[PDB]
């Protein structure tokens, strides 16, 4: 007997065709569209196509509402609570109301969907109450528009709202438009737990009304779906000084070792078939297995598929539910007619808008089923024989969210975890999530975090802002030879190489001298230093300890020259360059102090273990510094990005370059190993928009302006990006750690 | 070929006789004693026995530049850096110097003794470079007395005076009368380093000379050494208002599970043999080893233990060395003459201050050898059969410092160490250290932690001083009879329970009206807290998530009844008690935020894998509530500690008792598990000392005065006692969560 619907229809016909949920209040219908129980066919409700008045009215409400909510953090932690309790309270309402508009197992969403979604409230009204005395030093970021998938309506929801209330921030959240019902739901209990009008504002509608959120007149954007509609939303926003987060999917691989636990492991991955589907960090879908076992393990595999049970979702005996929407379904279908690789296995599916679960075996690491996302209950599998190469079937995707990874002994776990590029990494088991545990992408599955002390970050600005400083134009002179050889390199992969494109222009001083050369950079060589880098991914191994010596060396010999430095500064600028040099020691001390200091976070959680929060680094960073500061500038940047294990390739002051090619000097004294760092002079506009492009860039750092072009073009890989503001003057070492890092998190057995 | 001595004794013979260093010179050599290499019985130079006259000088130089020393962080760390440097050039001396005082082996002084003596220095430098921006509201704690053992004479300084330099404190230290030469040359080369006249006080002398440091005026003292000495320094410094840290030994156990790596197991204990003597962080002593693999693991044991060699510690080529002393050599030969329990095996030992590895194997787990500390390279061994057994083996001492766990398993490893009692366990290894990964005791093993982040703790107090307020008086009245029923009772188990003693006393409001009754505990009652107690074990086991939801019921039924609360605080104190109310409610409600957020660090080290620094519960708390604040007060103290899983005991306000008697109430309807909250009302005077003397306490709370009774009594047991200053207007919530939490740093592979 399935579970009885008649409280949520009753909901359903009490709220009648809907508007939006604005300024604290439910606005007339408007221009009608279905949302349809994809299990029945049948229409659930009229919703509203949200207009461009309407998004324009949520922004206002959210604006006008903010501040009096940024003012008392233990009042929104009482809030936050609230939305909790009445979470529990109607659990069975917003469970089955799941079920009716997005078609999966009754049982999921009563027993993950809705208990993560209180969890997600609970936990974070604590860090609104203590916002104020543990972050002082952070502020709200103001109004936050955010875009959500179909495939966890009210969890997506908890996920995006639940830490922007928190940090002071009010919301104008839109649900997907197969699946508004339990966001509707949920804006119809905000006033009851004392929400203020207008800190949450819920509008509906298709990919058009998403537009209107992103483009709107909003301090953040938030969203989680597809990698395409990601890369328009990098656009869209491109030199707006908004805030992005991009969670963009790509379904994980699931690690399956020689000495694994066999059956737990296929137990692990049979729970998962319904789990992933959309655009959810999640491990399953890129079954790797060690050759010696793979025939045994999949021999489970099939046999524990024949178990799940497909049918009416509303049964709490069902495994199988219903695709979301007949689109999706055929997207599934043209998948499948799409491949040609493989031994297709399928379970039997009953009569409508039902997909089995589904194996497809036998691929070899270069079928495009394994690197191609994937859709529907659908599994796809390769093989391996050591870890090193099942390390790198695993990293050869465009994607990087998150990994499973089984074995029984407690080394080749725990070596392999950290090797994986991903968010995100399970231990012995998949698609375990808490509040308190970060998750989030690398590489195209986007960039940001939710969740943890660490997910507060994305949603607050420092309180007290600093200010890039204004261009400084290259001084002029008149253009007599010189007689003497001054004309400065580049710095690449260990050694001063000449510029490919030949030319230099003459650097002058205040009034008039001539000072020397500096040589104008072109693509080519920055491919180079690409290049340099790559050879230098030893350096992202070493310990923190070697680091901060490496660090310490190019600090003590800048003090050598601490003089003559000054001296440079003083040629090119006119001013006293003293302050700036003992500043550039400093910050080198220190990043050389945080270097072996920057500790990951162990979180508590309510299932199985701990999960560690790890810091990792970016990778390869392309820097541009500003004109201002010409030592300052280079050393504040490259130096806490090398403490944390990059490698970085810096654009030196356009206007003053001579500084950071005396220090040339400097990072060979101090054994700076080849490629670690790479400093290229010049013109900033023939640099910004190829260091922003790079394919083979982790993050690109635009501290000299082109905002807009950098953000735009970091769309290509989806790489990270920091466009300011960055004031040399200021000790920013803290917060680069902070863009000079990823989080990864990995989740390991523990009491 | 063994190695040259040729540099160290041409150093002994410039310094001639030795003075100590004070106030940055040498002072005149007084009462001379001999150093004497214990393996050549030669006598290596002559040192002084310091005077008290000496020990004032010494701290007043100490004292004289503490202040400009404090003011610049940044030059601190240059200091400290120069300090790694010399270590480093001048590393063979120190090495050669080491095994000629000490009798170890030369290749354990020049590959682990001075390079880890290195990395210490190297490492916190940066803690300088960082304390006034990353640790702003920290400050110095002046002058620190500190005193060590003869195991690691060089490491054991440097565990000592890196970060009290760092921190910005000066230093007067004392080593070993056996060992004083590395100090000695130590102190040598502070001038070359930078190190500022009198930021580093250098003393030589035995016990007595300890003693005048111990009780000298200085704001901190630190000591390794000895369980008896530690107890006896507690009670010289009890009351004195002294920051203290004891590191008391106590010699580890060495989990060895049926599925661990065998060879690595044995050949990890061999290379232990040596290293684990003195009062050293350490495991190996005590052998546990699963009954079906034991024969086969003795057997190879013994085997490794014979190719161990023996001889002259200047051989590279060799592995046991001299023992430190002819008296310690006799204590190892007494302690095996006094056993009578299970087989002996001994390898053959040379002639002279030597004693060969022994194996004393085939003791129950009830053997006082299993029990007693261990001297000499003695190994102590007994059996278990499942792992629950091997934990209580393990746990069942009064010690509690190290442990090691040998599984292949992933999960068997990872379940073990969490419940072991240390403040160190290493997984499939043993000692390993390292200067970012804190270290020490629990139990008998004392208190306090050194290295990383959370060893600055004991190096500083909080910048704005806080000051715990006056007593007040019990308000009298005439004395007629009370004709309602409003006698309290005390709160134990999660039930209301009548004073064993059967007397309580009248409460009058500051106009003499009688209030009400209020029971006077007697140690009867807090025997049956304790009891409490320790029935209540599971709650030091929950989830983060299930105390949150915990206390916030308590700070909802709070609310519920403010107005009764503030009426109750106004009736006893003539105060309005609103303002009071509203803030015992937002600390219940910060604390609930806290309950599942106080996470660990993740420490990346030089050596194999990482070093998990987790938090957990101190245990059982007994507590003394000030008078003031008669409901914040108790739940200020209360709820941190119960939101990091503590079970605690509170003897509430002496004068105003009938608050926290209201609050009983408030506990019953938020489902607090009995046993969790018990609170006594009555004389402190009555409990204070029991409260700290009692033996199955782990840490005593003393917010009401008798602050040197209370620390005085705490050495029975050495439990951690926090005596204030303690201002319930005050939010100490965030300093309160460290007094109520412990330290486990586990070790792990990882990459
Ligand atoms: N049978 C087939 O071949 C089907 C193809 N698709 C296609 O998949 C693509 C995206 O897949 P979905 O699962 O729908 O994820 P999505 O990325 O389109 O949706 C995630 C969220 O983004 C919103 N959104 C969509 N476009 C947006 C934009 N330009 N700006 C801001 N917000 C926007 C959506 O309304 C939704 O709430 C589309 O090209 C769609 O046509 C999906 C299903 C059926
Ligand atoms: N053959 C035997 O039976 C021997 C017995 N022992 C005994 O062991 C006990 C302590 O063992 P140790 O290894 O020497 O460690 P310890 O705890 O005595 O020494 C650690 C450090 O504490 C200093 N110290 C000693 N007494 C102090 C005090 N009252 N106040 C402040 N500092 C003090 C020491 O001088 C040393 O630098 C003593 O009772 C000693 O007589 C040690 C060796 C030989
Ligand atoms: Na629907
Ligand atoms: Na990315
Ligand atoms: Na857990
Ligand atoms: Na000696
Ligand atoms: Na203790
Ligand atoms: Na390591």
């Amino acid at each position: 007997a399935p579970e009885s619907a008649k409280e949520a229809y009753a909901w359903l016909a009490e709220k009648g065709d809907f508007g939006h949920f604005i300024g604290g209040a439910w606005t007339a219908p408007g221009d009608l569209f279905a949302t349809v129980n994809p299990a029945t066919g049948q229409t659930l409700a009229q919703v509203s196509q949200a207009t461009q008045a309407d998004v324009d009215a949520a922004v206002k409400a959210a604006r006008k509402a903010q501040p009096a909510w940024a003012k008392d953090g233990a009042a929104r932690a009482r809030v936050l609570y609230a939305l909790a309790r009445l979470l529990q309270k109607h659990a069975r309402l917003f469970a089955v109301l799941e079920t009716l508009d997005n078609g999966k197992p009754i049982r999921e969403a009563r027993d993950i969907d809705v208990p993560l979604a209180q969890r997600h409230f609970y936990h974070h009204a604590g860090y609104a109450q203590l916002m104020g005395t543990e972050m002082p030093d952070r502020a709200p970021l103001g109004v936050c528009g955010q875009v959500i998938p179909w495939n966890f309506p009210l969890l997506m929801l908890a996920w995006k709202i639940a830490p922007a209330l928190a940090m002071g921030n009010t919301v104008v959240l839109k649900p997907a438009e197969w699946t508004p019902l339990t966001a509707l739901l949920f804006a119809d209990i905000c006033g009851q737990a004392g929400v203020p009008a207008g800190v949450v504002n819920i509008v509906t509608g298709d990919g058009a009304v998403g537009e209107m959120i992103v483009t709107a007149q909003v301090d953040k954007v938030a969203f989680t779906g597809s990698t395409a509609v990601g890369r328009r939303i990098r656009e869209a926003t491109a030199g707006t000084g908004k805030a992005l987060s991009l969670e963009l999917g790509g379904k994980g691989p699931y690690v399956v070792c020689d000495d694994a636990d066999i059956d737990s492991a296929v137990e692990g991955l049979v729970d998962a078939i319904w789990f992933n589907q959309g655009q959810v960090c999640c491990a399953g879908s890129r079954l790797l297995v060690q050759e010696g076992i793979a025939d045994v393990f999949h021999a489970k595999l099939r046999a524990r598929m024949d178990s799940l049970r497909i049918g009416d979702p509303l049964d709490k005996c069902i495994d199988i539910g219903a695709m979301v929407h007949p689109d999706q379904l055929a997207r599934v279908r043209d998948m499948v007619a799409a491949n040609t690789d493989g031994e297709v296995y399928q379970t039997a599916v009953p009569a409508g808008c039902y997909y089995p679960p589904t194996l497809i075996s036998g691929l070899a690491p270069a079928s495009p089923l394994m690197q191609q996302e994937i859709f529907g209950p659908v599994l796809v599998s390769t093989t391996f024989r050591t870890p090193a190469e099942a390390v790198e079937i695993a990293n050869n995707t465009a994607y990087g969210l998150a990994a499973s990874v089984w074995s029984e002994n407690v080394n080749l776990a725990l070596d392999l975890a950290p090797k994986l590029v991903a968010g995100i990494v399970w231990i012995n088991g998949t698609n375990m999530m808490d509040a308190a545990a970060p998750f989030g992408g690398v590489r195209e599955s986007g960039f940001g975090r939710e969740g943890g002390w660490e997910g507060l970050a994305g949603y607050t600005r420092p309180a007290i802002a600093t200010k890039s400083p204004a261009a400084v134009a290259a001084y002029t002179g008149d253009g007599a030879a010189d007689g003497l050889d001054r004309t400065a390199k580049l710095y690449i992969g260990g050694k001063q190489t000449r510029p490919d494109g030949g030319y230099s222009r003459a650097v002058y001083g205040p009034k008039g001298k001539l000072l020397g050369h500096a040589s104008l950079s072109n693509r080519k060589d920055l491919r180079n230093a690409v290049e340099a880098m790559n050879a230098a991914s030893g350096w992202s191994r070493t310990t923190g300890h070697l680091r901060a010596q490496i660090l310490y060396f190019i600090g003590e010999n800048l003090s050598a020259r601490a003089d003559e430095f000054a001296n440079r500064i003083k040629d090119m600028t006119g001013k006293d360059g003293k302050a700036e040099v003992a500043a550039s020691i400093d910050r080198l001390f220190s990043a050389a102090a945080w270097a072996d200091k920057y500790d990951g976070q162990v979180k508590g959680v309510p299932l199985r273990g701990v999960a560690l929060a790890m810091k990792e680094p970016v990778g390869k960073i392309g820097i541009l510094c500003p004109d201002a500061a010409p030592l300052l500038g280079l050393v504040s940047l490259m130096a806490p990005a090398i403490a944390m294990g990059n490698r970085v390739t810096l654009a030196a002051s356009e206007a003053f370059p001579l500084a950071a090619t005396d220090f040339y000097q400097v990072l060979d004294t101090s054994d700076v190993p080849a490629g670690v760092v790479n400093i290229l002079t010049g013109a900033h506009a023939d640099l910004a928009e190829p260091m922003a492009r790079h394919l083979d860039l982790d993050a690109v750092w635009g501290l000299s302006g082109h905002a807009q072009v950098i953000e735009a073009a970091s769309a290509g890989n989806l790489k990270r990006s920091w466009t300011g503001p960055f004031d040399p003057a200021h000790d920013h070492t803290r917060d680069i750690l902070s863009h000079a890092t990823e989080v990864k998190t990995i989740w390991v057995p523990y009491g």
